[PDB]
């Protein structure tokens, strides 16, 4: 099966199986492994790989979408000595995650979010974009081919296409999403469409 | 099966199944969904995802190749009210498409062409490259990691590796393919090889 | 099966099947085709595509890892007239390869190494990175989204995130890995974890 438990390792004594809301659609050509929670009405497309096999949960919130070829994975969060590596764990609303994807988030084709990372609600992570060791706020837009590494992206900001942001000084000066900005309504449209696609694909299964 | 119809949605009353020329080879580990036409002698490699589930056809012309990990998808072209979103439709030779890939085109590994987009004949779209909301002319070369977003690329131009072109002023001043240019003969070689690979893989099926 | 022989072509009279060490783990959702040798304790993750169908071997050394969505492929190394195209062949320790990946190498998620290319031992090829027509030395680090095209990267150097290196003058002046560098210990950690993951996944098969 393409939905599978993670293996036993020196840092993982008990295998976990994914917890998937019954209204989510997981394409048969996607792969979901290990300690993963997938919320309601989520669409996981062909060739996506969500792999949680190094400790700690990967969480994908309600009405989010994980498009074709997207990879979610995380650095080790528990060492061989059972010691939690706090640098590799993100905290959201009192709970620890390896990767936290909020509600109404679009992870567009071929993007990747690698833990430790958190992505806030109503954020569009554009095609081929990359997020690693970063917290991306709510209502953000990562344009195609942008990247955030090692930074916190404030709420309501966008990263222009192709820009690789690696310092907090840069992240603090990113431009704001405004109504006239080209991608200001992109995520709400993509979420609306993908929630309906998930329901349609479920009716073919 | 990995060749599938698209689902019924509020903007898609009738499911469509792919129309695939009998001389094309579709790898069993590729995914082809929905309103897609694939021409003669096309090779579709493992892990490619061609997904046409938001209205309007994705067309891949004769003797083109869609290499490993390539994604083709398109923005919605028909809204919930049956109204065609003309901004998301490209026109080629009197016909409307969500994504049009011409003849003798190579979409190299991990590239992505996202509709609305058209790619003219004898063009090489290099490894990891990205095309979105753009028309790429005939006899063009997108070097690896280049991108064209929101522009028209004139015939016979190349985009240097890593360059992200987002304005028409930039696109108009791209360099020309000449005989001495390093990638001037790359596409013709890749097409020749892939047409022969398609025939060889067909003989193993 | 997802482990397959390459097809007969005008430049490939005899099909080859992959040679895979019994201690390697190949995920069922990976694809391995043709003249490929995979060493001991290698982990090949979901959605990777290793395809050797244009002549000459792709070699992946012991204790290396090929992560999700990684593509390995190579340009033609033998023409239709049986003539070896020496420009497309790399030489390592007296033997010819299309792609040579050394021991203890991490090819991180969504990266791609396209032949002709060689990657030396104990090198980390970061997420979404790209190597083509290049020799990368031992103990190197390609940060996420970096690329090396047409160059030789000296031993013990790193390429900063997002940088596309296309000239030898640039490659010669890359910074050195030192103990205080952020990724100086990344590869050794990733190799340690992936060798243990390979053993755990083997125990579930
Ligand atoms: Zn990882
Ligand atoms: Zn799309
Ligand atoms: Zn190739």
């Amino acid at each position: 099966s393409n939905i599978r438990e993670n293996p036993v390792t020196p840092a993982n004594p008990e295998p976990s199986a994914p917890v998937i809301d019954p209204t989510a659609y997981i394409d048969p050509q996607a792969s979901v492994i290990g300690e993963v929670t997938i919320g309601a009405n989520v669409m996981v497309s062909p060739m996506a790989s969500i792999r949680s096999d190094e400790g700690m949960p990967i969480f994908v919130g309600d009405r989010s979408n994980v498009q074709d070829g997207v990879v979610l994975h995380a650095l080790e969060t528990i060492n061989e000595e059972g010691e939690p590596i706090e640098d590799n764990i993100v905290e959201v609303d009192g709970k620890e995650y390896a990767v936290y994807i909020g509600n109404n988030v679009s992870l567009a084709h071929q993007s990747q979010v690698h833990g430790p990372a958190a992505v806030g609600d109503d954020t569009f992570i554009g095609m081929q974009a990359f997020v690693f060791k970063s917290k991306v706020g709510n209502n953000c837009v990562l344009e195609p081919r942008s990247a955030a590494i090692g930074v916190t992206i404030p709420d309501g900001r966008y990263i222009p296409a192709g820009m690789v942001v690696t310092s907090q000084a840069e992240a603090d000066k990113l431009p704001e999403v405004t109504d006239d900005y080209a991608y200001s309504h992109t995520n709400e449209a993509v979420v609306y469409v993908n929630v309906h696609l998930a329901e349609g694909y479920k009716e073919t299964s």
